[PDB]
């Protein structure tokens, strides 16, 4: 009748997420039809991370097909709804406002922690079998860093706490929250029936947000070829929803930049450039540039603002490493 299922959570280091809260739901294939086997939450006194969380036992139904939901870190705003999920589309239906894990300044509200979310499909248990099931979760949310780059041949470079600024455009907080991971097969699989989660599409302007982040501090460097130099500073971090640009790719992000330094005594900066083409530099022999189409969950991407002698040269990378 019954039977004992291990999930145990990997990474494969010290970059990994802090895990206040987690849910897992268990949903399995009966001879009745689909049901939802187990709803549990766990909530950890010792925040903990993946690698740190032992084994989870879930006291399970016996399916050849069981699908198994790993939700760690849910914003508050979601609990009522997965205290009461019933169905597994439903289920992938669940939006969620990134705005609600955000405070003032547009930094994770460390006390609720970065929500993660993964899905493992094609489970196979029998009674009394125990199994240990190893998957991974991945971060609700993508990023967009800020950088100012001081490059070889080009002027000193700096921003200044009251009028250096940055402006982006296009960005969103609405967001599919449940999504299945390549880790775990069920995203960018062979056949859309071993996918799991659905991705934002057409996004109104009224959802498509806008934020400026004038500078705190004040700093300037020049190139160094010196191997301890830090060139490229970060300026600001946004966080944005995954989501799929429009057709016509008129909702893809936008930069501004004011105030930037340029050379002794002048400034520099950028007015609305479309990020249009983004190099995913994961893996060295991986440097080619490709359309930016889609902004996807657990990656970084990271703008610099490479500063010449004439002026600023904007240039988009991916990267997984937070």
């Amino acid at each position: 009748t019954r039977a004992q299922l291990s999930i145990d959570l990997v990474n494969n280091v010290e970059q990994q997420e802090k895990i206040n809260s987690m849910r897992f739901i268990v949903f399995g294939s009966t001879p009745g039809g689909v049901r939802l086997d187990v709803n549990e939450h766990i909530l950890l006194s010792t925040p903990e991370t993946a690698t740190d969380i032992d084994a989870q036992l879930l006291e399970v139904t016996s399916s050849n097909d069981i699908l198994v939901v790993v939700i760690a870190n849910e914003p508050q705003s979601l609990t009522s709804q997965l205290d009461g999920i019933a169905n597994l589309l439903t289920l992938q239906e669940m939006i969620y406002d990134i705005s609600s894990i955000l405070n003032s300044d547009g930094q994770i509200i460390s006390a609720t922690g970065m929500p993660m979310t993964g899905v493992i499909r094609d489970i196979s248990i029998a009674p009394d079998e125990t199994k240990t099931v190893q998957m991974v979760i991945e971060r609700a949310v993508a990023r967009v860093d800020v950088f100012i780059e001081a490059i070889d041949g080009g002027a000193v470079t700096g921003y200044t706490a009251g009028s250096t600024s940055v402006t982006l455009h296009n960005f969103s907080h609405d967001s599919y929250f449940v999504m299945g991971n390549v880790g775990n097969g069920t995203r960018d699989n062979a056949d859309s029936s071993k996918n799991y989660g659905k991705v934002k599409e057409d996004v109104s302007e009224s959802n498509l947000l806008t934020h400026s982040w004038t500078a705190a501090t004040t700093e300037t460097w020049a190139y160094s070829s010196a191997p301890g130099a830090e060139n490229r500073k970060l300026l600001c971090s946004f966080y944005t929803a995954e989501r799929l640009f429009k057709s016509d790719y008129s909702d893809r992000l936008s930069i501004s930049m004011a105030n930037v330094l340029k050379g002794p005594s002048d400034v520099t900066g950028i007015t609305g450039k479309v990020i249009e083409s983004v190099t995913k530099v994961d893996g060295t022999g991986s440097p080619t540039a490709q359309p930016f189409t889609e902004i996807r969950r657990n990656n970084v991407y990271q703008v610099t603002a490479r500063v010449g002698k004439i002026g600023i040269q904007i240039l988009t990378i991916s990267v997984e490493d937070w």
